[PDB]
């Protein structure tokens, strides 16, 4: 029993920190088998930053202008290559810690774990959500750049976000682990801002059979709904649009509990009509959106209290 | 900026994660030096008998997909301890330490001595913790890390009626009037850690977070008079001197936040949040506050 939001172990990902300095800029770097990636800013001023050329900024480094730092070691950079927002540091040494790993790029909605780092060293792990605007709601300070996101289901490691950025609203942006940003946000200091934020509605129905499971139903109701008369009601609490593969999803969850996920849909709306009147569900008193189906299944118990 | 629950870096436990088996049931164990410690209800009452029973070859000790040989074994009070042939090159710098109610830590959620989770929580008031555990998870361990060093302060042993857990230190000792026993047992009523929700209040203010301060100030006692009645521990004076880092930090003097925990406590939030939430949260130290807004590594 009980329901909690819970990061994968980190230790794969731990032996793969290191420090990447250029000039006077120092950030976080992942080191796997020869290879060391970091942002691509590592190589920018502040003042760069506005409208940088980084090819113009690349092209002017060499070799032994980028210093590596793992551990009390200092590894050896013998080559150089961008790929979109990353730079991809050759080493001379192989992490004799590299674990199975695949880099993979993951949609609105996924959750992953965060292991922040500062200086190449592990601070601290948190869980966190892909939101729809394609930011996320972490905590990072300044040097936490290069600090990265994965999912560690079985024993490999599937690297999802590199951390660039802090937009002004106190939320992150950042790449996938080939450089391509999430979102619509570059890594440049240009007035760029997060879209309007909506709610994951397939993840508060997980969470709702997550509270079925774990023993409550006080939110429950006698009606049902259709799928578009649901989404009709949801957008209008800015509640991300729930598509036919969203309840396709939630299928297993629904045969578990013996609850349809359009009786659980109407339920929500309820929630949404009335609030929840002094009561909690799983020890919250707002309705829980960064826990996924595939999260509640890991969690949960196969059988319902 | 952000302010999430975090909890420390696991690898330096994970690498301690074995599994063990005796007669039908399995559950973990952590593997420091020549020592695999785990719950003494593996052996399962009167334990001294039941184990003296029990040979070194029936408990099967298994770290990755090595078999570990016990060559000894002795019991700790509710824990057990055996003696094995290897020590764990894995094993990092550690100490052994009891911590207080309102004390935070990190937990490694673990089966089949196959680590799976971690997440951070807090020692209640009522000694219980608010885990997320199944069965499988006996001997599952809590930690903090203060340097290179770290702090093994817990050890999962139950799940009490009501879906929150009992376990004991790492000498163990219970937390709390629990015995390790199928017995009617039940936690009993909890009350919310006031300094951790002050500390919170704090994280609140430094993220930007305001529309909860007030002009208003009180006194010690008049704001433990109140806090009672919400079912809230007492603020001591060392809760006080222990909040004036973030204090200092912030410009608000701890009896002017307390002064804004009263008229929480007495109006509710009003449809607004703090960090994201609409409850008040007790589960971040004065400590993690500022270790979380100051980037301290391990
Ligand atoms: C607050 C962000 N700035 C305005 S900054 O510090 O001047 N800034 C500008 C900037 C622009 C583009 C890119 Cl790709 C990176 C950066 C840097 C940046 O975002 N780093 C930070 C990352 N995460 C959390 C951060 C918390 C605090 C500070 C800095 C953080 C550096
Ligand atoms: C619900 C607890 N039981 C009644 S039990 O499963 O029959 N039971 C009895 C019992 C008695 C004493 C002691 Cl020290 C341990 C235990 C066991 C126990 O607490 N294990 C579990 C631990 N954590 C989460 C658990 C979730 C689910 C089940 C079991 C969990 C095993
Ligand atoms: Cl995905």
């Amino acid at each position: 029993s009980g329901f909690r939001k819970m990061a994968f172990p980190s230790g794969k990902v731990e032996g793969c920190m290191v420090q990447v300095t250029c000039g006077t800029t120092t950030l976080n770097g992942l080191w796997l088998d020869d290879v060391v990636y970091c942002p691509r800013h590592v190589i920018c001023t502040s003042e760069d930053m506005l409208n940088p050329n980084y090819e113009d900024l690349l092209i002017r480094k060499s070799n032994h202008n980028f210093l590596v730092q793992a551990g009390n070691v200092q590894l050896r950079v013998i080559g150089h290559s961008m790929q979109n927002c990353v730079l991809k540091l050759k080493v001379d040494t192989a992490n004799p810690k590299t674990p199975k790993y695949k880099f993979v790029r993951i949609q609105p909605g996924q959750t992953f774990s965060v292991l922040a780092c500062y200086n190449g060293s592990p601070s601290g792990v948190y869980q966190c959500a892909m939101r729809p605007n394609f930011t996320i709601k972490g905590s990072f300070l300044n040097g936490s750049c290069g600090s990265v996101g994965f999912n560690i289901d079985y024993d490999c490691v599937s690297f999802c976000y590199m951390h660039h950025m802090e937009l002004p609203t106190g939320v992150h942006a950042g790449t996938d682990l080939e450089g391509n940003f999430y979102g619509p946000f570059v890594d440049r200091q240009t007035a760029q801002a997060a879209g309007t934020d909506t709610t994951i509605t397939v993840n508060v129905l997980a969470w709702l059979y997550a509270a079925v499971i774990n023993g409550d139903r006080w939110f429950l109701n006698r009606f049902t709904t259709t799928l578009n008369d649901f989404n009709l009601v949801a957008m209008k609490y800015n509640y991300e649009p729930l598509t036919q593969d969203h309840v396709d999803i939630l299928g297993p969850l629904s045969a578990q509990t013996g609850i349809a996920v359009l009786d659980m849909c109407a339920s929500l709306k309820e929630l949404l009509q009335n609030g929840m009147n002094g009561r909690t569900i799983l020890g919250s008193a707002l309705l829980e959106d960064e826990f996924t189906p595939f999260d509640v299944v890991r969690q949960c118990s196969g059988v319902t209290f």
